[PDB]
C-alpha cells in the first residue's frame, strides 16, 4: 500500500508516534518519505547482504528475521514480511525500539542527511489530525 501524506501522519499519530521520545510527527513522516516514498512494500538490498523493509526501511541485520542474513539478530521479534503489510502496526512498534536505542532518529541515515535541522512541520501542513 502506498500511503498519502496526511493519511500516514494520521495513522502514525494513532499508533503513538507524535512526540515519541521527543520527535514530533513531521520528523517521522519526513523519514518515511525519503526511506520508502510512503510504500509499505519497499525493500532494498545492502552491500553487507542484509535487507531493508517497509515504510521506514528497517534492517534485517538487527531488527527482523528473513532467514537469509547470516549472523543477524531479530530484536523486534518478527518476520521481515510483517514489515511490508498495509497495517503499519509492526513497523511502528519496531521503530519505537530503534529510536529508543541511544542514537535517536540518527539511526535512519536519510533522516540525518535529509530531515534533521529542516522545517519538518511542513510534512504535516494542512492535515486534519
Amino acid at each position: 500500500k502506498v500511503f498519502g501524506r496526511c493519511e500516514l501522519a494520521a495513522a502514525m499519530k494513532r499508533h503513538g508516534l507524535d512526540n515519541y521520545r521527543g520527535y514530533s510527527l513531521g520528523n517521522w513522516v519526513c523519514a518515511a518519505k525519503f526511506e520508502s516514498n510512503f510504500n509499505t512494500q519497499a525493500t532494498n538490498r545492502n552491500t553487507d547482504g542484509s535487507t531493508d523493509y517497509g515504510i521506514l526501511q528497517i534492517n534485517s541485520r538487527w531488527w527482523c528475521n528473513d532467514g537469509r542474513t547470516p549472523g543477524s539478530r531479530n530484536l523486534c521479534n518478527i518476520p521481515c514480511s510483517a514489515l511490508l503489510s498495509s497495517d503499519i502496526t509492526a513497523s511502528v512498534n519496531c521503530a519505537k525500539k530503534i529510536v529508543s536505542d541511544g542514537n535517536g532518529m540518527n539511526a535512519w541515515v536519510a533522516w540525518r542527511n535529509r530531515c534533521k535541522g529542516t522545517d519538518v512541520q511542513a510534512w504535516i501542513r494542512g492535515c486534519r489530525l
